[PDB]
């Protein structure tokens, strides 16, 4: 954890073992640029970072006056400083293109804190960084104390929440079992004084969640499944909100086995479920005025003599029958039954998160999540809020032609499309078949298969897990409640 | 089971139901070529074998004056006679380009290996009428040399055939437990110390890389860590031989295609060779303390299988990012090499059917030698080649070493590149060799010649016993200098 | 280019706009480390480079006390300074034998400026133009100028090869290759013959012609023959290079993943052109012939085919089963041409097999042949010159794998294993008995072109083969 200290003082009078100065749009004119000549001599033009050794100033370029760009640079700066021997760094308050001040303060604070994270638990050479603190001089680069206090609280809560999700998603599958997911949820419940229910395969059987159970059949005797149900219930609740996540702690494809090149990183198939656990932590600690339910269907999708099969026809909890033609479309089966369980809560809003389809990633790229559903106003609110939080998102539209592609000749619906095209969307349309008529205008489906796990550093994300979904959904709920 | 009888007599005065005469480099001039006109009449030009029916003489061609080609020809000759009705064959003593002792070993070994074939499951299996080769101690171009060569031939034939029978055993039968049983027999035969450890011992020693490979099949065929010890009255060196005993390798969750999974019963080639080596080295009575270490397990697929993305803590302590479960042998070896080093040996050699890339690079008939110590690598190569095995050194370099980095562990069990697989596998093993052992270590990748689906040289279809002769010759030459 | 000035002065007294200091094996004790505590403060421990801003000193780490790593670091140091605004750098003399170290430093430094950035719009001229070498030992003048001459010639020669190999295939045609060879011949006053398809027809080089058939009417083939003939020649040496200016695999078409980078299939032929330039400028005492068979291997309605049976110039017939084994067909005929010259030594260079790259990795070339002494000489000399090499052994089992039921030999192996070696054994079929002990085959499929920076090589072409064959020829002549 990078500690951030707010101090009522000029940047110049603040004390720290080094300084951080951002260069926005190649503007080197500010008083905080102490030795402009050194930068010219070594040809620093505001791209990436540059360290003035004599003055111990780290400059960090921000290409455009942009909050999103600010968050990224602040992260890079701390990553850079993490490998050095300075115990502390001081920085002033910036106000880039975004109200604006608060969002700029949030981006600076979160960015800085996120620069310390890397999944290095298993590396033998790992070092504790010397860098422990950032001193924030409450002075404008261009009430401030109140807004900085508000942004620091957000940054503290969101960093913790993001890092919970990332440590879990990054956890290797021999360790990160469904039972392990439940234990992480149990800690979060105890920390936040939440209600938690952890159900097993017998509960699933009693509730007739046979789609969920089918996916688990191969591995039941090794790693039994867990239906994790977290509840945050404050004194004033303006809305009941259900967050449903795909908790696939390992997806090998089942009998429809994945090729080796595609099976690697599937420890991250619990990205959605993990994001939901982090969301209950964030929303509880932010004390939002809503009753929030976190529902995670956790299981592996393994191969073995008891595995569910292409040609199986499963009776969903909702009652509809499902022709299985490919066991590698397992997430939507777990989700079919978890969404059904969710609707039994009679929520006002349902949002599911899932690393659901490769086709989403092909369509949007690795860095962007897809938003699906019927209510355009609701989808727009999630998109607008999520983009502001710094996540990349795109709506994908249903249509009636795609809907026909998941027809089955021998069941009510097929777990794959008859076409090679439109996979993210036909998957969302599969889920729709399990959304009751009275919840169709209250449901969002978010496919985070891309950004939940990426094998390189990008933006505020280190190699591996990113915590995709958490910032966007938090922003969406806050904006939702502001209107209620 | 081909008895060789040495006789103080001329080739002509020796008695047997038929004769074997080698034709070297198409030279038909020798007195032993009894009816030359017959060979002309039927266009025998010294390629392969030809049987003079009236004189009951089998001619066997040796294309060049070469001791290796003589070994091969002797094998082919007996293979030919095995199918006939002569109980005995007589042969003289030959001396091709090598020397006398080397040539006698070639002849006697070649002849004995001619009888071997894996026909255990054939319903039309026939026992051979051919039982003996009478060797007339007369030079084509001694008794002390012949005796010494016969001893080697007898021990090496037995040793190679132990290994070949084990490697050829199909996987339903040839389990890790089965390997341990064969090791027990060899230990009992040679009065060796033997330890057979199970998964509980593996857990105690934190050999989690080894354990991970076995997890899919633990409840079906549990793993075995086999440890043989030969300890002579005089021991000039302490030598640890480490073998990959993968009794089946389906690739795990990173499942092999069907065309590539067939023959993987032979993924126990390296561990099997180590078992045969303890037999050979004990009976030869070499002046070295020899440890044979075999990590035996299957690599199966199932709901408890270890996975791409698993990160395993090796016994040595280094963490391993698994990105492909079909790179399993190097995990088992990482832990078996750690166990080996705790013995503080002077020399460590490992044998493994480890990479397809080795076979692509060298061909199916040649094993790769890797390591740091050039004198030690050269000694294995020269000794090995002299013993009749085909070998090649493959060099490490710093560029290949970077390719097994991991972003989230100390090392990755696969390379980032499609190129140089045999050598990056070697460099993976290197990460588990302590500094104080790096100049005492050889890695031998026998993925090619350990199992080949045709007859070649002195090798029948299937298992060849690769690594046994070469490592024997290496140890003998090593003890000469000590 | 990077000018190197040798100056008889101390490192301290030498003048340049910045300094270069090597840190060998994390030894920071030397006088030239001007401000130690700065390195401590910023956790520089001698890996990669570090720039002392105040003193304008670039430190470059050398992990071990090794001449090869010195070569590498020197290159990295200059790549680093190239992006900066200093016009000159000064460096002392290092010894990680003295001649060998001086050659590595000077070559290393000069190779630091090479990038294939011809088609980049943002390319800007470098400020860095000179390295001032203070003739003072870290731990001489005659060795320095000897190493400087080598470095200058070898940098020129390597960059000739890399520019050519890097040239994209629409431009880098067989005619274009012959043009680069014409420039090298004119520069060095060499004898040069450039033959076309009519000459190939007359010489019955039908294996070569077959590969060219698809694209004859677009880019005709060229047989390039350079001759260096000095006043004193102790040996006659033929250097034979595969000049496939593009290899799409022909009818046996390559998938997209594998076709990209095949502009570099002229790696071997390009290496031979650079060799002739190096060996002539070094004035070695040997008559050296450089023979390059240049053509594309394209697909089209006139393409040669799997099932074609070709009559080589040597006379042996070849069953084609895969048109993507085209290099060995060009080489079969070029080797025949080479042997007619009655050389004492023949070395061929070719980016010939993927199997070689699979077996050895991308950074190492394979050496094949019969004469162990000749192979050991090439290997040892090449390793000292800074190239990574391995010998691959023939054997009789592999030789059987290229038999044909309907021709004298097949242009592919019947097995998926041992491809670099069975390719060598295919070439062997066209080497006369009287040349078999005078022949080396070098498969540079790996390091001739690599899509990243490594050692002294920038992205793309490396100039593989040139340094090693130069060192081998120089060492060969010592024995004569
Ligand atoms: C078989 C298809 C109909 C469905 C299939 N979906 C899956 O395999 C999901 O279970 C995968 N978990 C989807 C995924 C892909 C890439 C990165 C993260 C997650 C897909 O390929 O999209
Ligand atoms: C996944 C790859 C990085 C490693 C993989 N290696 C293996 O599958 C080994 O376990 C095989 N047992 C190696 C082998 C290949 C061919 C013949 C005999 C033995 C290989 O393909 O070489
Ligand atoms: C068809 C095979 C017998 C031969 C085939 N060889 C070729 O395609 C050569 O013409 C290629 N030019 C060899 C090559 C491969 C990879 C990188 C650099 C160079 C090969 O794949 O090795
Ligand atoms: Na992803
Ligand atoms: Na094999
Ligand atoms: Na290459
Ligand atoms: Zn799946
Ligand atoms: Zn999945
Ligand atoms: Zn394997
Ligand atoms: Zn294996
Ligand atoms: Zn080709
Ligand atoms: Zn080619």
């Amino acid at each position: 954890m990078l500690k951030i200290k707010l101090e009522k003082t000029t940047f110049e009078n603040a004390k720290a073992e080094c300084s951080l100065v951002f260069i926005i749009n190649k503007d080197f004119s500010h008083a905080w640029v102490k030795n402009k000549e050194l930068l010219e001599t070594f040809k620093y033009e505001g791209e990436g970072v540059f360290l003035d050794q004599e003055n111990k100033i780290l400059y960090a370029g921000v290409k455009e006056d942009d909050v999103h760009l600010l968050r990224e640079s602040a992260c890079l700066a701390v990553r850079t400083l993490k490998k050095l021997a300075f115990k502390s760094v001081k920085v002033g308050v910036y106000t880039c293109g975004a109200n604006a001040l608060l969002e700029n303060l949030k981006a600076l604070f979160l960015g800085l804190k996120l620069g310390l994270y890397e999944y290095d638990t298993f590396k033998s050479n790992k070092k504790e960084s010397v860098l422990k603190e950032a001193i924030v001089a409450l002075e404008l680069h261009k009430s401030l104390e109140k807004s900085a206090k508000e942004a620091l609280k957000y940054a503290e809560i969101m960093t913790e929440s993001l890092n919970i999700v990332k440590d879990l998603v990054n956890t290797p599958p021999m360790i990160g079992t469904p039972v392990y997911m439940a234990e992480v949820a149990q800690k979060v419940a105890k920390e936040n004084h939440l209600e938690i229910h952890v159900h097993d395969e017998k509960f699933l059987e009693e509730k007739k969640m046979n789609a969920f159970l089918a996916v688990n059949k191969a591995s039941l005797s090794v790693n039994p499944p867990r239906l994790i149900h977290l509840v945050y219930k404050p004194k004033k609740a303006k809305k009941k909100i259900a967050l449903v996540g795909k908790g696939l702690t390992y997806d090998c494809g089942g009998l429809s086995l994945k090729p080796a090149d595609y099976m690697v990183t599937m420890k991250a198939d619990k990205g959605g479920g993990s994001a939901v656990i982090g969301l209950l932590n964030a929303l509880a600690k932010l004390g939002v005025e809503a009753e929030v339910h976190g529902i995670i269907g956790a299981t592996e999708n393994m191969i073995g003599p008891a595995a569910y099969k292409p040609d199986d026809i499963l009776i969903s909890k909702e009652g509809k029958s499902i022709e299985v033609r490919n066991t590698d479309a397992e997430g939507r089966l777990v989700l079919a039954d978890c969404l059904s369980y969710a609707q039994d809560l009679n929520p006002d809003v349902i949002v599911d998160f899932a690393t659901l389809t490769g086709a989403c990633v092909v369509g949007l790229g690795e860095f962007t999540s897809a938003i699906m559903g019927h209510n355009e106003e609701l989808k727009n609110l999630f998109e607008t809020s999520g983009l502001e939080s710094g996540e990349l998102l795109a709506k994908l539209p249903f249509n009636r032609h795609l809907k026909k592609l998941i027809e089955s000749k021998i069941a009510d619906v097929c777990n794959i499309s008859s076409s090679r095209y439109g996979g993210a969307i036909t998957a969302g349309l599969f889920l729709n078949e399990f959304i009751r008529d009275e919840f169709k205008d209250k449901w969002l489906h978010i496919d985070i298969a891309g950004p939940a796990y990426v094998e390189k550093e990008w933006d505020v994300n280190s190699f591996g897990a990113s915590g995709a979904g958490v910032r966007a959904c938090t922003a969406f709920v806050e904006e939702l409640l502001k209107k209620a």
